[PDB]
């Protein structure tokens, strides 16, 4: 569409629709929340009715509503909050949720890949100034040139390059290394479905030394929301321990695979005495380098979009 959009008018919403799941996963690259990315969303659609008569025809529909949806994340950044940036990030972010494959297959701009959405990646990008963030994301993911990006930011493009640079240089020696091909994962692979039962079946089974063989020694297990890090494969094993062995144990427990942020995850159930089903626990989001869990990121379900609450057996 070219021009309809002013003269026709309720072929808007619908014509918003084709680009509402990319918007919303650009806005979570920005703010690390899928709720408040989706908050953000349905504003910007609204704006971008109301402000019906700013499109003009540069570079189109899609890019338009990207530059309404940056500046919307940068608004709600520069005020309620302003107070959103870390100075591990991962257990820092306390906003961050995860963003389910099944909903980011829906949101291609060629799908998305783990590079671009992995959970120590987004946490990272938390550490740049708001600013800083959309050029970032908007250069390296979005595909959009210097020129475009000043445009839409209002800055110049020097402005626009030694951001970037200086995005770059923070990103790079505080994001760990990823093989091109763990990068380019567009969803768990066959291997680490399989670590991932393993790690599902060590809970069932209470079986600490089997969950040991799964970590890195130097594993760190965050939790996000509850601004608690776990730092290393002694730590880790010291927290489950007495949750699954001995008197102080909680019940049974069962796991359902969850795969988000393109990452092999599982969602833990556990029954207690005197209980009919199982109830959620954790949702447990794995980052997983030849067969060996590197970290664990850790959710309340509760807390999050989209999560059965308890289950039967």
């Amino acid at each position: 569409a070219e021009t309809i959009r002013t003269g026709g008018e309720e072929v808007f919403a619908a014509l918003a629709e084709r680009y509402r799941h990319e918007l919303r996963v650009h806005l979570y690259r920005m703010l690390g929340s899928f709720t408040d990315a989706e908050d953000l969303v349905q504003e910007t659609l609204l704006k971008a009715w109301r402000r019906r008569e700013t499109f003009e025809g540069r570079a189109g529909f899609r890019a338009w509503l990207y530059r309404i949806a940056t500046n919307t994340a940068l608004d709600f950044l520069g005020g309620p909050a302003r107070n959103r940036e870390v100075a591990s990030a991962l257990a820092e972010v306390s906003w961050l949720q995860p963003y389910p494959d099944r909903l980011l297959d829906l949101a291609a701009p060629a799908a998305i890949a783990r590079e671009t959405v992995e959970l120590a990646f987004l946490a990272v990008i938390q550490h740049l100034p708001p600013r800083q963030r959309a050029v970032l994301i908007l250069r390296d993911i979005a595909g959009w040139s210097a020129q475009e990006t000043a445009d839409a930011l209002d800055m110049t493009v020097a402005s626009v390059k030694s951001a970037l640079q200086r995005a770059r240089t923070t990103l790079r020696g505080r994001l760990p290394e990823r093989r091109s091909e763990w990068g380019a994962a567009t969803e768990p692979s066959a291997a680490e479905r399989s670590l991932l039962r393993r790690y599902m079946a060590a809970s069932r089974d209470a079986d600490l030394s089997a969950l040991a063989l799964l970590l890195r020694e130097d594993a760190r297990q965050a939790m996000p929301p509850h601004r608690l890090v776990f730092d290393g494969r002694d730590a880790i094993l010291d927290l489950w321990r007495p949750v699954l062995e001995g008197d102080t144990a909680w019940g049974e427990w069962r796991s359902v695979p969850y795969a988000v942020n393109r990452q092999p995850a599982a969602v833990s159930y556990v029954r207690r005495a005197g209980e009919t089903l199982f109830t959620a626990v954790n949702v447990d989001v794995l980052t997983v380098v030849d067969g060996l869990i590197a970290e664990i990121t850790t959710f309340d379900p509760g807390l999050l979009p989209g999560i059965a609450p308890t289950l039967a057996e």
